[PDB]
């Protein structure tokens, strides 16, 4: 039978971004950057072999993902509205979703390989992802009643690479958006700013 193995490799860094002194009339930016590093399997779906031993052919399709909240609550209970300022070459998808942004970059498809490989690594297993992708710049709308003072806003999000191995040419799979939405959000953007009012 034909088979398809899909594995999601989840990156998990904490990064901070200094917004400095801000007033509510502006929309302060923060930059999220893609950092290659150790990734952990947080999801898979497989019905093919577990291991390729180097002697037979399969096909690769890889897709990078970022799943990012549209809204985050401050510690003192106020909503911050997350807007996309510059997504570069990322594909922004499923835009009707009320809760989350979905950014995808398909960068490998239909690639025949014999490479000795683990074709369905288990949740919790790790690998080093060396791929680099472009930044995404967001902007935040602050609510008019936001109290004055210092803010430290922790924004969890998902980033990682979907690897799809298949027995055949032309294989395509995309993790369902509703599934991507529920994946562990192992990245954090720590957005710091001081509300001066305005």
């Amino acid at each position: 039978m034909a088979w398809n193995n899909i594995v999601f490799y989840s990156l998990g860094d904490v990064n901070s971004y200094q917004g400095g002194n801000v007033v509510i009339t502006q929309r302060p930016q923060f930059i999220t950057s893609w950092r290659p590093g150790i990734a952990t399997v947080t999801w898979n779906q497989c019905n093919g072999p577990e291991f390729a031993d180097g002697s037979w052919a399969y096909y690769r399709e890889y897709i990078a993902w970022v799943v990012f909240p549209k809204k985050v609550m401050t510690k003192n209970g106020y909503p911050l509205f997350i807007e996309v300022h510059n997504k570069g070459s990322w594909s922004e998808e499923n835009t009707g979703d009320n809760d989350s942004y979905f950014f995808l970059k398909g960068y490998k498809w239909d690639q025949r390989a014999f490479d000795t490989a683990n074709l369905c690594q288990k949740p919790g297993e790790t690998t080093r992802l060396t791929e680099k992708f472009d930044d995404i710049i967001f902007k935040v709308a602050l609510p008019a009643d936001l109290p004055l003072g210092d803010y430290s806003v922790t924004i969890p999000y998902t980033s990682g690479i979907q690897r799809h191995f298949a027995s055949y040419l032309g294989a395509r799979f995309k993790i369902p958006y509703n599934v991507a939405k529920t994946l562990p959000r192992e990245n954090e953007m720590l957005f710091l700013f001081k509300n001066i009012g305005g």
